[PDB]
């Protein structure tokens, strides 16, 4: 066992001066005053850095030059390992690989690869986030509340594999309530996204079991006075968690401020990043389109914003500098809040006895100095 | 006289077993019924709720008339008829809208307002000019006549900052509306002196992720007052709920009355309570104290307290008006 | 099956006009528009009443002329049945019988009686609330973090009987952290109360597992500028739930307003009532003192406030009339919020498909018109 | 000149790659560095944060002097020495406390204040009289001299309502403090015209379940401004956090400087950020815009905007003052 001391410690509930985090057997054993440490335990200095739970990114397509998408070779255990290592360098110790697809064979490959990865790599990539196939794709028969035969067989496959599927994003207006309810009752977080839902359709989705929404404001209707749409609905429904992309490009910061005030402890930082995040990519392929990284910006051939390159630490920095959200609350948006949203808070999201030892430390300038995964230092800077 | 035997809402709290003593057009005291002078006349509320009289800062027409539409409508008679119609729905004070781009007609509205004000204190409070900068000699004229022009609505993207600043320093409430302003344009209008916005969400841009527009700007700017139409038709109730949470004590109930609104203030109060989850105390503040502060008349109106104007309304728990009182006189009895 | 229609329906998340609650086999089967009802189902009119989840009172000593306290004959299954029937008349379908004691034999009797009652009466009195023995009784050795032998054997008994103990109220400064942690890990809600805890001692209690506080402001230190005490600590700790007595007598309404604003969705209405609630008692015995009910007020021989006679419906009425809290939010304080606080929200606290059919209806004047328990009408007025 | 190359906080937002142009003791503009006139002199901030100058509305003494303690201390020299000491910690504006029950000494403080004000615009802003009604000719005198008396602290339970009302209508901020007031007594003081409270929690009753007292009343009254001492010593940080949540934009950082406080405004700012979970933008507002509004000087002070007084301070991310600027002159350079 060892202790981290000599920096500001953020537990998820407060900042601590002159305290220590004891780590043993991959766990946080205690958080205590320095003076309540065991005689001659090894102290490892934080050097005035802020110590945090490791960041948790619940929507991530790609990073470190790779994507968990588009081809059979990319939808691999190696891709997930690469993405984990890149995430660490920006303080992110946990993520949901996000596979956006309508293809049955890729989706089954993604489930198999997630299971193989999980047997070898605990408390890292947590489970799959599937965004597909029930999306209302940029655009806009049934009484959509009737289950079609292919949709029944698909929902059955997803429910049988709930042990490696953390989240399914879907458009509520495109799917029967029974499908949302079956997924939720199997333990899968059902998220509203890529949707043209009215406020009324959104609320029917919530009542059927949706508890999350995927990147608020993006790929959702605009908000009008008479038609609040899915986004207005999220903002008005206090029990719905939601991700937001804090790059300054996808969502104007004033809309992030408004969202934070309305959502309280339900607003989660996400990157929704792609391959260029934490890498040196100039162009790549995503859901069948060429995207250029030129710079700051992921743009298609028409110059349209078409991806994120955000890292979690950059997101934390943007929320504090440009959204007037206090650092403790920002850290919660990157740790505790997403942990609760996906039901992993018994193991992650705070620094407290019994929790997994996944931590990151950073300077007051938002430069990562340490990342710790299962108690092992994996980034020293 | 004294008003007794009901729930008295002062603007800051509800009071039981209290009384409102009224004398010479003013509230003299709010006290326990025990402290009441002997032989003072008591007028029972009969279990009704008593409120400051409602103040509607965005009103085009009511009682079958508009201060607008033709030419002869801009008159003292029109303002008198609108006052009387407003009283039936608990509303004691309002700002009539004059929509025009004619300098001469504005000059006429100003002298009519002035004449009304001498004849009829504490009723229609001043002009709401909506026009013409919607999406030079005029500015100084308005400035000169600030004492009878309460509110000017303009689109900030259509005017130089100095026009806004000149209006605001003369004492006029400058309100953003009928505007396609971006967030950046809205924020430039606010820095120039805009303190209000006219019927949030309506005649403004939609809110998108990348472009919050004026509506998003107003939501994000703590110090900007704004009206909202609470008929369930102009604004979905969920958007009202969202706006109340972000605006706090800056959200004001308005009717925008004349495809047109037919809302009255007492209807808006009921709709806010029944469909927006806002407590009755706070809804009453949205119809009284908040608009009063927005337009700078809080010293004489917007609460039931010693020395303020005796403008009151009473209503049953089902939101039916039982009394309206103006300068201490009962003008509606139901 | 039958449907309740023709009144305003409060689900826990919204009010509904022109809708229906379908009840079958003791459960809510659906909440739907009137027009989405089955052809010729029996409709039972609400007659313009407001329909709510039944109220849930997590701190209750006695009501209907009886108390679950003080003597071996009173700590009985019959007492619990009586209290259930009295609670129904004021819209309360669920409670935690609250036994305040330091006596080992009464406490074991209370556990046995709670188990016997529960086998015969589902979804009614939910489990025991024990307030004892680790109380700092009005007044004020160890390093209180060392476990004494009798306290170990007691904590072991409570943990073995967690299946019928819902909550234990204790003073954090009087008990070891290990005891709080063992109770919490056995599933028992540990609540801070009857305590002289400083802010520092309160927070150590929270970190060890306390997630509730018993009747905020009452039998806790006052709040000073330099010493916030247990109450200040509760108000500052967002994840701590707490009960508050809304009779206008125990807590000034301005302090209830301040608490609601600081606690958000964590503030729960409780009665903390005694025998006179819902009865015609003039005097009675409670924790060894004579109390007089004279009227409005439960007073001892010295005229000191010494009990509550509040019912849940009176509490709801007081919060709306005197605290400026909107009716929907008040109803949540009496239903959803206490259900979550004690972990019964999968079965109770809202009107939604699959939930237990425990409901009450009341006029806009706060007069109970219906109470429904396990789908059966038990109060018609 | 222009201030460039740092984070500029206007009071409403933080700006990057902007400049603050200063001319004739005033802020002329806040603009993008691209829009800067050619050959204007630039003074680098060197990555510091630039803020309106801090405004301390509760200050007894600093720089080794009090406007108090003996007799000769009530002088223009004293106010000048306190100004200079305040500038070193980023504070450009303050209200000195005069604690006395001597009419003659108050009369002296008033003429000294008046003389200071002619010699030294936009610095010590006016008097804070604390006394004598702490727990007739005097009232009218104070009223007459409202133009140099900014703030009077009294205990509301010790004065008739009419005394409070007379002070407030003359223009003085009437503040409850050094009081044992119950909630009911506090609320009667507010209705009479009290709009402020002096150092929340300190020299007030404790809060009990049944008796919230003055502190509980202030927390529950949305429209009452109040100061709070953020040294970690006078008020536990948890109580500050609780008070910020309930008071919103009405909570002001004060030092109460002279068992005594040694807090400076820049120390308070750091302590609020580091120990109270309040964002830096909002803390800066607690030290600038909020006190400015409380005492009615928001038209000239409390934000960085066109036409306002050029009173500014800059500090490193570690809260060390690098510049202080008063009427456009750099009075501290570190």
């Amino acid at each position: 066992m060892y202790a981290l001391t000599q920096g500001r410690i953020f537990t998820g509930h407060e900042f601590l001066d002159d305290h220590a985090v004891v780590i043993a057997d991959g766990l946080i054993k205690s958080v205590c005053p320095v003076a309540e440490l065991p005689p001659e335990i090894e102290q490892r200095s934080l050097n005035g850095a802020i110590l945090s739970p490791g960041f948790i990114d619940v929507q991530l397509n790609g990073c470190g030059g790779v994507q968990f998408n588009d081809t059979a070779e990319a939808v691999s255990v190696e891709t997930l390992e690469i993405m984990q290592k890149a995430n660490e360098k920006s303080g992110c110790t946990n993520y949901l690989p996000t596979l956006i697809t309508t293809s049955d064979e890729l989706m089954k490959q993604g489930v198999r690869v997630m299971r193989e990865y999980l047997a070898k790599h605990p408390n890292q990539a947590l489970g799959l986030h599937l965004e597909g196939p029930w999306l209302n794709l940029v655009k806009k028969t049934h009484n959509p509340n009737f289950v079609r035969k292919p949709d029944a067989a698909l929902v059955d496959f997803l429910c049988e594999n709930a042990d490696v599927i953390t989240k399914v994003t879907l458009a509520p207006e495109m799917v029967p309530a029974e499908v949302i309810s079956k997924l939720a009752n199997a333990g899968i977080v059902v998220s509203a996204g890529h949707s043209n839902a009215t406020l009324k359709e959104a609320k029917a989705g919530f009542r059927a079991g949706i508890t999350f929404a995927t990147h608020l404001y993006n790929a959702m209707p605009y908000i009008t006075g008479r038609e609040p749409g899915l986004a207005g609905a999220i903002l008005d429904e206090a029990d719905i968690y939601c991700g937001i992309i804090a790059d300054g490009l996808h969502v104007d910061y004033a809309n992030i401020r408004n969202a934070k005030r309305l959502k309280g402890d339900k607003l989660c930082l996400v990157t929704d990043a792609t391959a260029p995040a934490g890498a040196n990519i100039e162009q790549f392929i995503f859901a069948g389109k060429t995207i250029y990284y030129r710079n700051g910006l992921c743009v298609d051939e028409n110059g349209t914003l078409s991806g994120s390159s955000l890292t979690m630490i950059e997101g934390v920095r943007n929320l504090v500098e440009h959204c007037g959200i206090a650092l403790d609350e920002v850290l919660r948006m990157a740790t505790l809040y997403p942990a609760r949203a996906i039901g992993v808070e018994k193991r992650l999201g705070t620094l407290a006895a019994g929790k997994v030892a996944n931590l990151t430390a950073f300077t007051p300038d938002f430069k990562i100095t340490k990342t710790i995964v299962n108690g092992n230092e994996v980034v020293t800077q």
